[PDB]
DNA sequence: AGGCGTTTTT
DNA sequence: GCGCAC
């Protein structure tokens, strides 16, 4: 029988999906369907310009209600095409268990009736442009008012937005209030004392003083960034704060003892006054980014008290047109004892010392450390031995040259000790020197610089616990039998992207230090355009995981006997990714000399039209085969030997016509299964033998399925409905007449 | 007339 | 196949 809501999709935790159903009103949904079950109810980015009294009547379990981008202003509109929503005045009245709804990005000029059950309303993106009293009548129960983006440069009105005095005072329980992009001029004026956010960012309130936060000593976190901007860092629409403002008031914050975070982004700030962070001991974050504080902050005494902080955003506090040679940071940092995260990146200073940071050398909490994008060109990296409790540097986007004068194939850092990004550098050569006293770092990405060197086995010689290693995107020459063994501890390097010493054509290399890695568990030599002249076998007992995807092993496997066993020696590999090598072919005989412990083979985007399934005993223990993106026409030539352990199939982005009989019949750990993207014309459960009940996943969406009037493909999918994504709406037919690119379901076919 | 379309949400 | 060395 049918999905149970078409043409939406039921998904867990109650939710029915109507998402990008290009839906002109609310489906009603048959009495049969269990309404009550449905606790959540999206339709987003749809075309309902038009809401009823009985479009949610019958939900009448229905806590959440999304109906974003249904009817955008024209500002919003791709295309600029105005748009109206009616709302009959019932429409949310008659669902008494609302408590979210969103009404975003929707052509609105009032805020409809609802139900006092409404704990958060976002109303941001709309053409709402005054807010009163009769406009939230008894909503005691709301927490949460979003309305961003009524008035701004892409949904202009003419004027601000009027909140009039007093208009939210009705609501007891408010604690989030957000009127960004707004065009406000002042604060408005009595807002409930509950409020713990307030979020008023880019509006163009210049002056703040007591008297604009009164009573609202409650506020856990005050947003007034980009009110006073500076436009030469601005990328969207911008107008320059005016001379001789902002004028911020000295005791402006003193009543706020709850605050834990305050955000000053953009404002324009040549000086911090200290006054401003009186009575702030609770403040945990503090974002200070865009302003004009470069000499503020090698001076300021205005840090002193703020013992709790953990979070300081000072980046792009950038004077015009200059990069500093020198910058050193205010004794005052060395109070912030709980400081755990500190940004200084795009502040454009040259020089990176001992004294740069002497202040924090001596912070116990201190974890993570913001320096990209500085201009920096000489760095004593040795400054961060001292360093306590780092756990992450990013230097990247430096001009730092040297010493001074999919994780199943390659594991992230993240949850590593000691991180250093020295990426997007310019080093051409690695000095052992740079590293004399990072001897701690367990990872090292050093992926988009110039280093052109024959690494030899002398160049990473202090970094004696280096797990990871990233030289992604770089130009090295693999030449020399004992590069990176002076690293004991390397677990993954990654050497993707070093094609052009392997383009050099009569000029060959190296790739025998593999052998030499006992260690190494992650390895890619991904895009490297590995085509000839290279080492006949890769050999490792440790390696786990080889990306060998964007080579030609095409080139490799057509010259004679060279490299049929390349792979072989890899004793313990488990995953290998051999896609977009330029296949046109594989004997039986390359596919049985690959490991016989690989789990993972993906052989991705390649040109076989052809595979000889049987080989795959050869591979015993292959539990997943990628082979999306190929030119198959069938599945077919034998079917899927007996005993085979494979749970996961991709043959999706093929061009497949049909399915033997019985092909995946033998197949019996087979659980997840992809034909997207092919030339099916229908789907059989003769292809399964009769045990496609075990499948978890079967993708049969974008096939050119015949839906012809009783078609024996319709009901099969209603047996296995609960492994078909996007069923009721995603699997089309091609075929016949006007029937052609609309759904299985756009007609009855039973 | 309405169309357009995967466009952070906080 | 990249200063090794009948
Ligand atoms: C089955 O395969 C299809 C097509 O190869 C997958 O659809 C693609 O999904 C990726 C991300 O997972 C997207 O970047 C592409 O844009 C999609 N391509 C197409 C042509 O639709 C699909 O996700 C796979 N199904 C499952 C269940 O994993
Ligand atoms: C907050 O709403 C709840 C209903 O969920 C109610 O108990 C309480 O009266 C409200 N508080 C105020 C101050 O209105
Ligand atoms: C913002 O406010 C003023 C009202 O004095 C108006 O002139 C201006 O055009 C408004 N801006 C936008 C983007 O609507
Ligand atoms: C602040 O609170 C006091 C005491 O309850 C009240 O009388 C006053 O009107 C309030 N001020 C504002 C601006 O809301
Ligand atoms: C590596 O090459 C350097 C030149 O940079 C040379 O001095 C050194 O002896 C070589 N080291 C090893 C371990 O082969
Ligand atoms: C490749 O490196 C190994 C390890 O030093 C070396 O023995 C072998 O001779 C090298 N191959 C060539 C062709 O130079
Ligand atoms: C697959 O290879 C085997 C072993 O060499 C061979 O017997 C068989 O004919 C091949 N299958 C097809 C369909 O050509
Ligand atoms: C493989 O199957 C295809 C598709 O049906 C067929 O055209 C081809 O002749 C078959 N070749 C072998 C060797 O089985």
């Amino acid at each position: 029988t049918l999905p149970p809501f078409l043409p939406c999709e039921l998904q867990p935790h109650g939710l029915v999906n109507c998402n990008w159903l290009f839906l002109k009103s609310v489906p009603h949904f048959s009495a049969a369907a269990p309404r009550d079950n449905v606790t959540s109810l999206s339709l987003l980015s749809n075309r309902i310009h038009h809401l009823h009294d009985s479009d949610f009547a019958q939900l009448s379990n229905l806590q959440k209600l999304n109906l974003k981008w249904n009817c955008p202003p024209a500002g919003l509109s791709p295309m600029h095409f105005p748009c109206h929503m009616t709302i009959e005045p019932n429409t949310f009245l008659a669902v008494p268990t609302l408590e979210e709804l969103n009404l975003s990005y929707n052509g609105i000029t009032t805020v409809p009736a609802l139900p006092s059950s409404l704990v958060s309303l976002i109303l941001s993106r709309t053409n709402i442009l005054q807010l009163d009293p009769t406009s939230l009548t008894g909503l005691h129960a709301l927490r949460f008012l979003y309305m961003d983006g009524n008035c701004y440069y892409k949904n202009p009105c003419g004027r601000a937005l009027e909140v009039a005095p007093g208009a939210l005072l009705g609501l007891g329980n408010l604690t989030h209030l957000s009127l960004k992009y707004n065009n406000l001029t002042t604060v408005p004026r009595s807002l409930p004392p509950s409020l713990e956010y307030l979020l008023l960012s880019y509006n163009h309130i210049v002056t703040l003083a007591p008297e604009d936060l009164a009573n609202l000593t409650a506020l856990r976190v005050l947003d007034v960034g980009g009110n006073c901007r500076r436009c030469d860092h601005a990328r969207n629409p911008c107008v320059e704060c005016p001379h001789k403002f902002p004028q911020l008031h000295s005791d402006t914050f003193s009543h706020l003892s709850r605050l834990e975070g305050l955000v000053l982004k953009d404002s324009s700030l040549y000086q911090l006054n200290p006054r401003w962070f009186r009575g702030l001991g609770n403040l945990t974050v503090l974002d200070l980014s865009e302003n004009f504080l470069y000499d503020c902050i090698t001076k300021t005494k205005a840090f002193q008290g703020l013992a709790q902080l953990r979070r300081l955003n000072l980046s792009f506090n950038y004077h015009k047109k200059v990069s500093f040679a020198h910058l050193t940071l205010a004794p005052s940092f060395g109070s912030l004892l709980s400081l755990q995260e500190l940004d200084m990146h795009g502040i454009f200073f040259r020089s990176l010392s001992q004294k740069t940071l002497q202040p924090l050398a001596r912070l116990p909490m201190l974890q993570r450390l913001y320096l990209q994008m500085n201009f920096i060109n000489q760095a004593q990296l040795g400054i961060f031995k001292d360093f306590p409790g780092l756990r992450y540097i990013d230097l990247s986007d430096n001009r730092i040259s040297g010493a001074v004068e999919s994780e199943d194939f390659m594991p992230s850092c993240k949850n590593l000790s000691f991180t250093l990004d020295l990426s997007r550098n310019n080093l051409v050569t690695v000095q052992p020197e740079m590293f004399a006293q990072l001897s701690r770092l367990q990872c090292l990405r050093l992926s988009h610089n110039s280093i052109s060197q024959a690494v030899n086995g002398s160049q990473f010689v202090p970094l004696t616990s280096l797990q990871v290693l990233d030289l992604s995107h770089n130009k090295l020459d693999l030449y020399h039998g004992r590069s990176f063994t002076e690293l004991p501890r390397l677990e993954a390097l990654d050497l993707s992207y070093n094609s052009q010493p392997f383009s050099m054509r009569g000029v060959g290399h190296n790739l025998s230090f593999v052998a030499q890695l006992p260690t190494l568990r992650y390895l890619s030599l991904a895009h490297n355009g590995i085509h000839s002249r290279v080492s006949q076998q890769l050999c490792s007992t440790s390696l786990w995981a080889l990306d060998f995807s964007g080579n030609s092993l095409s080139q490799m496997w057509a010259e004679g006997d060279l490299y049929l066993r390349f792979f072989q020696g890899l004793r313990s590999l488990i995953r290998l990714d051999l896609s977009q090598n330029r296949l046109h072919t594989l004997l039986p005989c390359t596919l049985g000399n690959l490991p016989k412990s690989l789990q993972l083979l993906r052989l991705r985007n390649n040109y076989l039209a052809f595979f000889n399934w049987s080989s795959l005993t050869l591979l015993p223990n292959l539990e997943t085969l990628d082979l999306a993106g190929n030119q198959l026409k069938a599945l077919s030539n034998g079917s899927l030997p007996s005993g085979t352990q494979l749970q996961r199939l991709d043959v999706s982005r093929n061009s497949i016509i049909f399915v033997v009989p019985g092909f995946f019949a033998l197949a019996t750990r087979l659980r997840e299964l992809n034909l997207s993207a092919n030339a099916l014309r229908t789907v059989e459960p003769s292809w399964f033998g009769f045990l496609a009940g075990s499948l978890e996943v079967l993708d049969v969406s974008a096939n050119p399925l015949h839906c012809a009037c009783g078609a024996a493909f319709v009901d099969f999918l209603l047996q296995v409905q609960a492994a078909v994504p996007g069923l009721p709406s995603r699997v089309k037919c091609g075929s016949p007449g006007q029937l052609q690119g609309r759904s299985i379901f756009a007609q009855d076919l039973r």
